[PDB]
């Protein structure tokens, strides 16, 4: 490991995206590397989390096919309060087609999802025509996307040489891939991002599959930059204190290593 | 080897795999339209003119600019009429609790009107067993991603093997495989095969191309999955007629 830099110095990096340092220069002023997964299914509950989390976090991630009533005008006020509040909005759509097909899925359709998602992600499986074909529409619109070095489930097959391969893709699309989806640093190159899902403050899982570790593992010890929360904040009482509960945890752990 | 009316009547063959297989005897098509367009319109009259050709019509729903549920009602009023299968190419590949809402809900309702999806085996058995929770129930089938037609597709060897353990599994819902060759011995799985064309070819994204011969005839697989080379085609019929005669016949000729 060479000497660790802070996020606000990571964000003036040579070979920084422009989306990457964004997000590092919002996370040092906020100081959250908090990324809600906001699952939900009813566009009011979603923009209601977004508005009132929105300080206390610096990434808001959707599902947009899981919302019962989607129509652009709910994305536009997510847009507003992502502009008001200063967080970058992640669609988790987890591409996973070929390159001919993901350009289309990512442009077009219902949900149109480059006109407004600052990043996406994309599975390594169909091998670098999965970003080739992102990149088409993502490098006009100014996007970024992170690749799915390793998955957070039980069984996942996102391991040894699968991620590895993802290290190499990530490396060799750096104009449009910005970082990873993983459970550990896996690139020592600091232009990298690392996002973490599987996070939650308790031990656990869910009966299908999903695995938690903790914000000081996953940052502290894992090596991570953002952890990612879903359930943990939106089961929550009070999403709010729950919010800052996992913001406090993520940024000392990430103070603890630079540190 | 076994005639796939034969495979329709296997003690352990899946109900919606021999309605499949029934109909794929009856009609002599193994080919699947991948009906890659973003209108309606074009959709609803490729189903329509091609549907006596097909064993099943493969859609992405996210890539219809504008989809509704009353255009899937139009399909599946045409499913019934020429007798095809709708399959959703959705590729899930999230955790077990998310690919469930996924496939249930929100806009497109997937599960309301596929008779087929598909999933990655990436996420571990979690994707099966959150799909199968809303699709046992509405009589579903999903096939498992074993292999992909692209240029550096990491789903091979080991993962392969992990895709074919899985199925066998969750015998229950998964129905067979999305894979370039056959990749399991028990009959009551379906193989469909993407990445065909009649000429040897690719696409400037990664996508490579066999032809139904080697597909069916040498690799062992069911079905061809075909998009670009029929739709791109003037007269989308006759392309799809020349899929149909060349897949059947391999299926024959592997058969005989
Ligand atoms: C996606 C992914 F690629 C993983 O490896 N793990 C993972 O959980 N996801 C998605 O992240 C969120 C986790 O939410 P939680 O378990 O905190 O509620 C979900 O959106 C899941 O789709
Ligand atoms: C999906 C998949 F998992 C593969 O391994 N290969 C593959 O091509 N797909 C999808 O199948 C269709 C092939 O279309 P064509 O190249 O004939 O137009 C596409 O819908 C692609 O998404």
């Amino acid at each position: 490991a060479p000497k660790e830099l802070s996020f606000g110095a990571r964000a003036e990096l040579p070979r920084i995206h422009p989306v990457a340092s964004k997000l590092l220069r919002l996370m040092q002023k906020k100081e959250t590397n908090l990324c809600l997964s906001a699952d939900v299914s009813l566009a009011r509950e979603l923009l209601q989390l977004a508005d009132a989390l929105g300080p206390s976090i610096c990434m808001l991630k959707t599902h947009v096919d899981i919302l019962n009533d989607f129509t652009l005008d709910v994305m536009k006020e997510l847009i507003t309060l992502a502009k008001c509040h200063e967080f970058l909005i992640f669609e988790d759509r987890k591409f996973a087609d070929i390159g001919n097909t993901v350009k289309k899925q990512y442009e077009g359709g219902i949900f149109k999802i480059a006109s407004w998602a600052d990043l996406v992600n994309a599975h390594v499986v169909p091998g670098s025509g999965v970003v080739k074909g992102l990149q088409e529409v993502g490098l006009p619109l100014h996007r970024g996307c992170l690749l799915i070095a390793e998955m957070s489930s039980t069984g996942s097959l996102a391991t040894g040489d699968y991620t590895r391969a993802a290290v190499r893709m990530a490396e060799e699309h750096s104009e449009f891939v910005v970082g990873f989806i993983s459970g550990s640093r896996v690139s020592m190159k600091p232009e990298f991002l690392h996002l973490t899902p599987g996070v939650q403050l308790e031990a656990g899982g869910d009966n299908l599959g999903q695995q938690y570790n903790s914000p000081q593992e996953v940052i502290g010890k894992r090596g991570s930059d953002i952890i990612i929360v879903g359930r943990g904040i939106i089961s929550a009482a009070d999403r709010l204190e729950a919010a800052e509960m996992y913001r406090k945890a993520a940024w000392e752990a990430y103070l603890s290593r630079l540190g």
